[PDB]
């Protein structure tokens, strides 16, 4: 099996079914304690979590899923009536995401959209009755956080005060997109420090005592 079947697996022998806290939590501690993986993790997602608090958004884009984490993540937190359509384009990780949200209960509140970000923004007020998006969590390929806010403003999706909200802007970084908004008069931007999550590397020493030939 895979690292992310692994994850799920986990989750489902120890999580509480319907239980979004109890499912964050077992991802964390099996990623903090047995494989390393690229959720946002407790600390960022704490941040998160605090953001959503303050802004409430009824509509939230996430771009990259993996196994579900951050979309449990911010899912929890919407009030009734509220959606969170999350982009994936890797077709295995996509089958975890929706294993996992339903394990928690969530799949109501959450669509997957299966393919390319630069492929699907333009489908999104058509094909997910969107108008404008209240808030978009980035977290998939660096390289493309910029290109991908360009095509979210050309298609219409954003509006005067619209959050974006970006991870890894430090490490593994996304210098041009960070350059863009901190220098462009149509965003207003503000850093949270924190620190990438599942750092605890195990290593060690060996001792080799010669015995002779
Ligand atoms: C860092 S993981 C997402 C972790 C997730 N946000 C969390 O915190 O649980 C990055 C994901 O983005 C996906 N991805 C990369 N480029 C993408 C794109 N252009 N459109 C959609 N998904 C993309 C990758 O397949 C991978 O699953
Ligand atoms: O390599 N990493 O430490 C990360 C961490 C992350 O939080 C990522 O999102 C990531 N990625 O999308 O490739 C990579
Ligand atoms: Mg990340």
């Amino acid at each position: 099996d895979t690292k992310e079947q692994r994850i799920l697996r986990y989750v489902q022998q120890n999580a509480k079914p319907g239980d979004p806290q109890s499912v964050l939590e077992a991802i964390d501690t099996y990623c903090t304690q047995k494989e390393w993986a690229m959720n946002v993790g407790d600390a960022k997602g704490q941040i998160m979590d605090a953001v959503i608090r303050e802004y409430s958004p009824s509509l939230v884009l996430e771009l990259g899923a993996y196994c579900g984490y951050s979309a449990v993540r911010m899912a929890r937190l919407l009030q009734p009536g509220a959606r969170l359509l999350t982009m994936e384009m890797n077709p295995d990780y996509a089958a975890i995401t929706q294993q996992m949200l339903n394990f928690a209960g969530l799949q109501d509140k959450v669509t997957i959209l299966n393919g390319a970000s630069q492929d699907l923004i333009p489908q999104l007020k058509k094909k997910y009755d969107v108008d404008t998006l209240d808030m978009v969590f980035l977290d998939h390929w660096k390289d493309r956080y910029l290109p991908d806010t360009l095509l979210l403003e050309k298609c219409g999706l954003l509006r005067k005060g619209t959050v974006l909200l970006a991870d890894n802007v430090i490490v593994p970084g996304t210098p041009d997109f960070l350059a863009y908004v901190r220098g462009s008069s149509s965003f207003e931007c503000t850093h949270y420090s924190s620190y990438l999550e599942y750092m605890k590397v195990v290593d060690g020493l060996e001792k080799a005592i010669y015995q002779g030939p």
